[PDB]
RNA sequence: CGGCGCCGUUUUUUU
């Protein structure tokens, strides 16, 4: 296919005789079948056409051409020889396609690909990987590459993470010696013989969990049983943490201080010791676990007929993921091969799990439709996620987070359980329930948004959460830029929004303030994850006291409010840390993958800077005007609509400077560049 | 409304 590179001595001889030319090759970023090099003497560049006549040279390499020319030798390879792209199947190879079309397509051997990739390849259809080119044979149109696992260098990533953690007050040290003495000290733990009498034994039922692929601990489980008259019996089963954490111990004090678990991209800073978090409390499959359950009989539409709260002993059958449950929903009348599913206990079959998934999905769909008919608000934006290596636990790939039917299925029943427990504990203890609320947005900014939308010709209503949801729903269909424009408008509409708060009901004396604005419900609380939240442990204690298992808590409403305030602060800090870790690893990706060119839509304009939204990578970056080669810049607010005009510094002294006006919803082109020595990156408007 | 004329502000589920 390609021509063999020439000998160095003949290249030197040809340079001496003068019939060969040197230069730097540049490839057209739009028509990839042509490239050129600057002329040594003439004004017109030397042209090389096609990819064969380019002869495996990449963009930026210093080459020798022979005369209409052709590359015959490369002196110094200046290109990084690293690319970012997507994997797919075509056997021993997988295909890797880069985002830059000046780089060829690369074979990656299957043993380098992720473990789950061969069985469920469609899970990795939009996951972004780095591949380094190690060869390019003469007889192949495809380079041979190596997939780059373990994004970054641990020598430099860890100090950055430590600084991020330290600037927010996250305690990440080891648990004390007195904390570990409050744990059970025995041999591999077994349930005491005196618990089987006071609990409900559900070890014979079919119960399972659905959680992310990178799940660390498991907090909740589901079961569904079809009844004889067309109804269903559905149960939600929560790990029993308050049994292992006695009130007033060093373990209790440390968990109260940390108040939440922090989930970094590469590790976790937990709230409880890894003996509990990983072995005794986590609902691992095929082990007798103590849980606390809520059980309903539901009509096929989702109506509650009777309700039961209790303590149970369960034994999970399988561990599903959000991509495993989705394959069940989308195949209602066909067998899923076991090779595409996780292991299951011999006591239960795969069909008894598939039928339960479908029967839960139908009810969840009905509940979701009715909830959005009753006037609920959903205000979600884009987010970014990373995959991990099974052998070591280091990130290697990066994709855009997707919300699907499995997520909605789990969310509906978690919401229903949370509302049920909220009502139960609020009836039981009016002055000590730990609830969660959300106030209505700010009036101030609303006028500015409605005026701006009227001027831009976007009819948006803000009288109610349901009207606002409908207004955001109807945004010029689902064209290429319709989704981006919806993203920008959602980002603008989420600015007047306020923040949700934990609180103790014994201090708010107005029933109208208990409401949750975005969900449009009179009462709410958090109940379904006590391992990674301490408010959940508190409500578990409260409900156990409500059912008569223990005595009423001695803790006061003032102490409950103080702990709620602490939980609010730590949840805020955890959110910021979890965002900054994703920013850090995307900076690592940019640094190792070179500068990335893309298209962006302006989300905001400031006096000397403007935010953009990188459409290809789903990230938001701010561009500063002082960092560009501009003759000048000016800012003008015409009514309520802002505008920024830029006058480029001309490259030469005969033509007039170019003026470019940028306004919101406009389209620009940007380049992402890695900083010299740091894990940061910048956006350049050129 | 705040912070220093210039900047800051979100809901839900799982981990």
């Amino acid at each position: 296919i390609f021509e063999t590179y020439m000998s160095k001595e003949d290249v030197s001889e040809g340079l001496k005789r003068g019939t060969l030319i040197q230069g730097v090759l540049r490839i057209n970023p739009k028509k990839f079948h042509e490239a050129f090099i600057p002329s040594p003497d003439g004004d017109r560049d030397i042209f090389i056409d096609g990819v064969v006549a380019r002869n495996r040279a990449l963009n930026g390499d210093l080459v020798v051409v022979k005369l209409s020319a052709k590359v015959v030798y490369i002196l110094e390879k200046k290109h990084s020889r690293a690319a970012t792209g997507f994997l797919k199947l075509l056997r021993k190879y997988a295909l890797f396609s880069p985002s830059d079309h000046r780089v060829p397509r690369i074979y990656v051997p299957l043993k380098d690909c992720p473990q789950d990739f061969v069985a469920r390849p469609k899970d990795y259809a939009n996951t972004l990987f780095i591949c380094r080119i190690v060869d390019w044979k003469e007889d192949c149109n495809f380079a041979l590459g190596q997939l780059a696992k373990s994004l970054g260098q641990a020598g430099e990533i860890e100090p950055e993470t430590e600084g991020i953690l330290t600037e927010y007050g996250v305690d990440f040290s080891d648990f004390s010696s007195e904390v570990l003495e409050c744990l059970p000290q025995g041999l591999p733990w077994t349930i005491p013989p005196e618990e089987f009498s006071k609990r409900r034994d559900l070890r014979k039922d079919c119960i399972f969990t659905i959680d992310p692929s990178t799940a660390r601990d498991l907090d909740d489980a589901l079961s569904c049983k079809p009844l004889a008259d067309g109804n269903f019996k559905v149960g939600v089963h929560i790990a029993d943490v308050s049994y292992f954490v006695p009130e007033g111990s060093d373990l209790d004090k440390v968990a109260a201080e940390r108040a939440t678990s922090v989930y970094l991209v590469q590790k976790v800073v937990p709230m409880l010791p890894r003996l509990l978090c990983e072995e005794l409390c986590s609902l691992n499959p095929m082990s007798d676990k103590l849980t606390f359950s809520v059980i309903w009989t539901l009509t096929p539409e989702g109506k509650i007929l009777d309700e039961w709260f209790g303590r149970t002993i369960i034994r999970s059958c399988t561990k599903l993921s959000y991509e495993h449950a989705q394959s069940m929903i989308e195949s209602p009348t066909e067998k899923i091969p076991a090779k595409e599913l996780p292991p299951i206990s011999p006591e239960h079959s795969s069909e008894e799990v598939h039928q339960a998934v479908l029967n839960l999905h139908g009810i969840a769909k009905q509940l979701r439709q009715q909830r959005f008919v009753d006037g609920a608000l959903r205000l979600d934006q884009l987010k970014l996620a990373f995959t991990l290596d099974h052998e070591t636990g280091l990130p290697q790939g990066c994709h855009i987070y997707e919300y699907r039917e499995s997520n909605k299925l789990v969310e509906e029943f978690m919401l229903l359980a949370n509302m049920a427990v909220a009502h139960k504990i609020h009836r039981a203890f009016p002055e000590q329930a730990l609830l969660r609320r959300h106030p209505p947005p700010q009036t101030r900014m609303l006028s500015d948004l409605v005026e701006f939308c009227d001027q831009m010709g976007l009819p948006v209503d803000f009288s109610s959460a349901g009207a606002l949801n409908k207004s955001l729903t109807q945004t010029f269909g689902d064209d290429k830029y319709s989704l981006a424009r919806k993203e920008v408008l959602t980002n603008m509409c989420s600015r007047p929004m306020q923040m949700a708060l934990y609180f103790c009901s014994g201090l708010l004396q107005d029933p109208a303030q208990f409401r949750h604005y975005a969900l449009n419900v009179p009462l709410y609380t958090h109940f379904t994850s006590p391992i990674r939240r301490f408010a959940d442990v508190l409500v578990h204690r409260l409900l156990a006291a409500a059912l008569g298992y223990r005595e009423r808590l001695d803790m006061a409403p003032d102490t409950l409010q103080k702990q709620a305030d602490h939980c609010n602060d730590r949840r805020m800090a955890s959110k910021r840390v979890q965002e900054l870790s994703t920013s850090l690893f995307f900076a690592v990706l940019v640094k190792e993958s070179g500068p990335l060119e893309s298209e962006a839509m302006v989300m905001g304009i400031l006096k000397q800077a403007f935010d953009v939204l990188v459409l290809r990578y789903g990230v938001q970056k701010r561009i500063y005007c002082n960092a560009l080669a501009l003759r000048s810049h000016h800012f003008q607010k015409v009514g309520k609509k802002p505008e920024l005009t830029l006058v480029w510094e001309p490259e030469d002294m005969e033509q007039e400077p170019a003026q470019q006006v940028i306004t919101i919803f406009s389209l620009v082109e940007v380049v992402l560049q890695a900083e010299s020595t740091a894990l940061k990156y910048s956006a350049i408007l050129k």
